[PDB]
């Protein structure tokens, strides 16, 4: 069995740099607390025992209420009068830092307005190892850079709005199967322990840990340790994971909270780096363990100060208002137990926090549409004589937009996946609705919507008369506690749901101007229809939230040129992706073993390595205009040589070998600041190229910079930077970025540091991972 | 909208009866669509549409939260060559279709500002719910053709004051109407005899003559 | 609020009389044990941790494995190669002590053969206060005497087979609504405590406690305390209930186990009379409480010796074999964790324990058929020209006989309710199958089966041509953790399921020889069709288990004359029964309050009090022959006067105010022996009458003896005795029974004892509660 070595003591905060003010105030607060009060900050109150998805204990003596921790990564869960934003995978498809930031801000606003202290998101774990992983859509992209950049922007948005963000799930939670034994037992599996994600040190550093480093460096206030084990130690009591990787190497200054009921070694978890136990025994035992010296006072002091530093860092002292909604009822009033008898109290204020957030949701919707094919199908005008709309995915959830709890169904248009990663829709504009409005406000031609996937006779009938047929298909997935159609969180296949492929084929056989819109959580196998000559256009539109239909028509009818690029690969087969899902336990009754044997070769890296050609490669998308790439130029910057970090920490302040050691500790060679040794972010090269709009309409291009690191075990290419750029017809721009030292380095397990190998490196600039228009060597120095 | 030949079904919003007396819709604006367009172009409040008469739980939970609840029920009929749900052209009863009455009662039990919209080919028996105090308004909208949702919201939201009058009576019972429908032959293998014994006393003339009070 | 006074200390065993040998052996065993070993007996190992629905800890030092506690009241739950017996309500309809006993023995044989130590049954609570109570079918009858007698016979059968029986649920669990807070929350109610059944002392004694007294006196080894509260104290920590009523007044010598997760005040439960905690985290707390003196040694000792006394009483020492099946999988092998690594072990031996029990299951099926109406419909011959069979209740469960988890559906023929009170069918003979077999082996006329309740055209089609039409309808219910069709355990109405009434009306409109068969867990409202002249016969057949179709046709085709009597009333309205189900919390977030305001006036007692006429009265049933009653005689037996119990216990041996008192305690005046003061069972009168079969075929009659106690608040009549008697044409018998002192007594709260009031009493012998053919005074003496 793969093994996780111990690493103690649990590092205490430095409170240097951007964390100094927050640390100073956290220290002044914690100094005033009893042991009991400090412990309260670390202890969840109990599942459904208060208002939020999780709450800490309070400190009434100082008029300090317990923190409110609330889902989700795309909105405020279990709340009324809130917005439903596009999923993270949609954000990834925008390739747009600014939009990710603004989505974060708006979500932050909504959480703040409700009294939430901690938004439980965004997500960089799962990263996206498996194309059929159930919760990938909550995150961004299998690519660590795309994910890391947009993760960071999202965090800055949330925290700038005055709410603590929570990077989750740390780490290796790449599938839902066997994530939690009780859950697996519910599915008829006999195991007593969560699966172990077995990840080698190199793979961790270069893939899964990378976006979490970005999260740390972006100033995220909290992390959530995952349900699964990593090398046969539960994330939430994995000393190597938390004490070494997170709190030493990445020098995380904030607090680590457990996933809800994520198994840990109680008091041992605290020594291994856990700061907060959710949802709530730990309170009492922590108090006792401090009193008898099993847990040193500086540990509990550090737990409390991390929590309070996060609080002050985002300005919770300024922005906090009373929690004005209840997670567990929509009723205005409810009975509560009193010291004597009961009271009848206000539990929901129905505070409307939506503001103008429908605009940014429509915009991100449009920006996340990816044009995969267009042989003269798009844009439409709205003056078409006869428009046919086809597929259940065009239509309404007949149970109401919030008719499936936690969105645990696939009724009507798919705008959101299922599980904790959800929010209630204030409304839902369907494609059927938006398309009919478009026509009836313009040319007022014929339009008919056949939204029963079994009604094939009607689809032929209508398609054969149509000037254009717009076909809607979907594929759904979500968190493991919900099973839909035999998908136990994870997808059981990469097929279109509800006979979608049949809908496409039926319509395309009858209409030679067929448009296909895919609302999918991830890739599906399209080999059998994408190349159908009668299919004149194909878009992926993902999970667009409340404005789905409107955001779509803005693109389809040409008000917005599509500018998204696919943030994952569309392969010919499931086998193309490699990394099959473990769906049968392989360690008897013990922890199943998901070995990450493919290393860094997931998604496009795998395709490139094995020379499999994608149908649509990572980073690919079309426009209503054309772009041209020219004149790459590489400038060496002659950065200072890399210095491994060195020296000591301070002694642990007060306000398993080494676990009670509060003496000064040696700094790790790759640590020394939040996000890693600062020398890693030194700029080594400046790289430029010219992008020109050679077409006839204004449009966005997403230029992409890839690096070949040049070793035999390196990917042929890895994404390193990108931007989204609006260009008028004929307009040119010089796209200039820099490559950091980290950008051109490899992880060396022996030296425990990032190294620039002697293999020659090549830089590429292009429009996708396969359309590498420009290249130049990176000259060593 | 034209998915049932000669409109021989009761799928979704009822804007046309069945048989030869039909035409194809160029399009059909549903109440769901028009009401959402109305809200989203004005106050942009919350709006949800539960359009499955079996999803009574969802209706309870949405109706409990609503400022206003707008309930839609229908009853259909048509030419005798088409049978739908055991209605051989003629209606086998004067009930609302697809458990419409239960939809009304469910919603009304959870929302004290319930509006009922009836798309019916003729009268239905409403004795059980019309006088529900939680039902704050009732309209009959008939079979409005292609602009159904739009024509409706113009009235509901006050652009047009309603000025229609019912062109038939709404009675307490089927018996109120007299003139029972002959559904089994009464002359062997020969021509059945529908005797018009009531004379000129149909609809309101019948109610008036027997001093029966219409709803 | 209603209040439950304290009663301490928790009585310890006497081991007198019938328990002396068991007590002696239990003492010898417990004498050898450490404290930890004693506590192990009291502590369940945890939910699904071992093989049985529950297991105690083991004592391996002496080669003593943990006890195996296993559902259900009608078979071996969660096991293969077992039989599915008829439900308790069917046993009640037989009015047959002998059949009840033989069912006990057979179930006991099967449990024994699997290695089970405790069968978790039979059921006398719910008794049947509400006609819509979800679990009534697991019990017997709303009548306390009928239930008590058959309860006792079942117990004797199980225990005679070498298995410990368990009387449940004690007490007041008359509905599923709000039985457990978590479950109520799951259904969207906001409460934090179980409902409280508020029952006055007299009602308890004269109604709900009565059958449980019978169970004690029959020698039952264990009791299970219920989920609900009684007078605002949870049954399992209710000192009045367990210490006073059960262990003092009824002088119960066996052990009390909790219902699974039935809430108690932890260590204080033990002081209040709880002996065993299921399923499991109190083991170490009980150990500590004994060490620090909060729980006396004599108490834990008494707990251990009660458990072992039950063990030795039924001869577990002789009959125990290893547990040879697993509750949680049907796999033959499985993994188990070890001191190091894992062991692969045998988990299912597939031991076939069914023997010949299909015979008794068929016989009880037939004996539990109640003929409610017969105007020349029955019996059939099998030489009918055309037989129509109608209704889904005639057909197969299309998912397999065991295709619904815990029988939590209403697919095909209803032969068993849902929840924990179940077992798997080895097979299930449907009415469709058995009727076709009957026709095709005899006259070979036409036969067709329309088993889709929506197929009304086809029913009209076929019924028009039929010589006879046999219609099948059902109504289902069960345990509260399962909801079917909006029935949250309890029934939401007293309607037939799946449009059964429309089936009946459709068929009766087209066939003037329509027979209706009802498989219902309890009464339904039949007012609209029972008096239809086209309905020539009506039978209730209940939940017949595996031989349903065969047992039924044995009766329909005249091999067995029906002799069952309805063990509950068939009323005109729901309101007829009074006692409406509380389905809405009425104490805010606190325990709902269920006031048993009707007192002893449930089922027939209510109908009699209000002079309301039932459609079919309690105790009513027809035969293929006629019976005549004559010549009643009453013999006074001049019993000794009643003597209150006196004297004191011995002091508590070792091997809240009064809770730790181990000193000799005074015997309650209505106590003294298992089941109450022995003087209560003195015979006061012998009552006899002549029964004659005056018809042309052999049949069974169920003569019934009713008593009028004569007080202003007494029921007009209460059942006191009954028998089932087979009589050939022209055969006479003398039916003779005796009335005990208990039988003619009332409970007096002031004196805490049974009293024979001065009001004149009248005895009635008849063929139902309303058909009282003979009567006589009971001369005072
Ligand atoms: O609902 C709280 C918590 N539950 C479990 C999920 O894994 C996590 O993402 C979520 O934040
Ligand atoms: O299954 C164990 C246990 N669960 C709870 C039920 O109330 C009881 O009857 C049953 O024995
Ligand atoms: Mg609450
Ligand atoms: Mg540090
Ligand atoms: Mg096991
Ligand atoms: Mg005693
Ligand atoms: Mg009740």
């Amino acid at each position: 069995l793969a093994y996780s070595p111990p690493f103690y003591p649990s590092p205490w905060m430095d409170g240097n740099g951007e964390w100094a003010e927050a640390y100073r105030r956290a220290v002044d607060f914690v100094s005033q607390l009893t042991l009991a009060e400090k412990v309260n900050l670390t202890t969840g109150v109990g599942w459904m025992q208060e208002k939020c998805v999780g709450e800490t204990g309070s400190i009434p003596r100082l008029g300090f209420r317990g923190l409110c921790l609330q889902d989700s990564p795309l909105g405020v869960r279990f709340a009324d009068y809130v917005s439903a934003f596009p999923a993270g995978v949609n954000v990834a498809a925008t390739w747009d830092k600014n939009l990710a930031y603004l989505r974060g801000k708006a979500m932050g606003e909504e959480h703040r307005g409700k009294g939430v202290d901690v938004q439980l998101g965004p997500v960089a774990g799962p990263l996206g190892r498996h194309p059929d992983g159930g919760r990938n859509w909550e995150g961004f992209s299998p690519d660590p850079v795309l994910t890391g950049v947009l993760m960071a922007e999202t965090i800055k948005g949330i925290q700038d709005a005055g709410v603590i963000a929570c990077a989750k799930h740390f780490i290796g939670n790449e599938m839902e199967h066997f994530r939690q034994a009780s859950e697996a037992v519910g599915y008829g599996f006999d195991i007593t322990e969560s699966v172990s994600s077995n990840i080698d040190d190199k793979t961790l550093h270069e893939l899964y840990l990378w976006p979490f480093a970005d999260a740390v460096r972006a100033g995220v206030g909290s992390f959530m340790c995952s349900y699964n084990q990593v090398n046969n130690s539960y994330s939430c009591s994995n000393s190597y994971l938390l004490n070494k990787l997170l709190k030493s190497e990445l020098d995380f200054q904030g607090f680590v909270v457990s996933d809800w009921g994520a198994h840990h070694s109680g008091v041992g978890a605290a020594l291994a780096g856990l700061d907060m136990s959710m949802p709530g025994f730990w309170g009492t035992n922590l108090t006792i363990a401090v009193l008898n010296g099993t847990v040193p006072e500086w540990r509990v002091d550090d737990m409390a100060v991390r929590i309070m530093a996060a609080f002050y860092k985002v300005g919770r002292d300024r922005y906090q208002v009373p929690v004005n909604f209840d997670s567990w009822t929509r009723d205005e009033y409810g009975y509560e137990h009193a010291l004597v008898g009961q009271n009848y109290v206000k539990v929901n204020d129905k505070v409307d926090v939506r503001a103008d957030h429908a605009d940014i949701i429509r915009q991100i919707g449009s920006a996340s549409v990816v044009l995969l094919k267009n042989d003269g199908g798009l844009p439409l005008t709205g003056y078409e004589k006869f428009t046919g709309v086809f597929g259940e995915d065009a239509g309404s959830n007949r149970w109401g937009a919030n008719g499936c709890s936690d969105r645990g169904c696939d009724n009507g248009t798919l705008a959101m996946g299922w599980g904790s990663g959800t929010a209630d829709f204030p409304y839902l504009v369907t494609p059927e609705q938006a398309i009919q409005n478009e026509i009836l406000s313009k040319g007022k031609g014929l339009v008919s919507a056949v939204t029963d996937n079994g009604a094939l006779d009607q689809m032929e009938q209508v398609a054969s008369q149509a000037s254009v047929s717009i076909v809607f298909v979907n594929a759904d997935s979500g968190e493991g506690y919900i099973c839909v159609d035999g998908n136990e969180g994870d997808r059981k296949n990469l097929t279109l749901w509800k006979g979608g492929e049949e809908v496409i084929k039926t319509v395309a056989a009858n209409c030679n101007n067929t448009i296909v819109v895919m609302h999918t959580v991830g890739p599906v196998l399209i080999d059998e229809w994408y190349d159908n000559p009668n299919v004149t256009a194909i878009v992926w539109a993902g999970l667009p939230g409340q404005e789905s239909g409107n955001s779509l028509v803005d693109v389809l009818y040409g008000r917005v040129s599509p500018g998204g690029k696919t943030p994952f690969t569309w392969g010919k087969t499931r086998e193309s992706y490699g990394a099959p899902l473990l769906t049968k336990p392989n360690n008897g009754k013990g922890a199943p073993q998901d070995d990450f044997t493919e290393g860094v070769f997931i998604d496009y890296r795998r395709f490139d390595k094995y020379n499999e050609t994608p149908i649509y490669e990572f980073g690919f998308g079309l426009s209503y205009t054309t772009f041209e790439y020219s004149d790459i130029y590489v400038q060496p910057l002659n950065a200072r040589p890399y210095t491994p970090a060195s020296g000591s920490t301070k002694a642990a302040p007060t306000f398993p070998s080494g676990a009670t050691d509060g003496s000064p500790q040696p700094i790790l060679p790759a640590g020394g600041a939040p996000g890693g040794n600062p020398g890693l972010y030194d700029e080594m090269y400046r790289v430029s190229a010219i992008i020109t709009n050679t077409g006839n309409v204004v449009g966005d291009e997403v230029p992409q910079l890839y690096v070949s690191l040049g070793g035999p075990d390196d990917p042929k290419v890895v994404l390193r930077n990108f931007d989204r750029i609006t260009l008028h017809p004929g307009q040119q721009t010089m796209w200039t970025t820099t490559l950091t030292r980290r950008d051109i380095s490899n992880w060396d397990p022996a030296s425990q540091n990032w190294v620039v190998t002697k293999y020659p490196k090549t830089v590429y600039i292009g429009s996708s991972s396969r359309k590498l228009h420009l290249q130049a060597p990176l000259p060593p120095y």
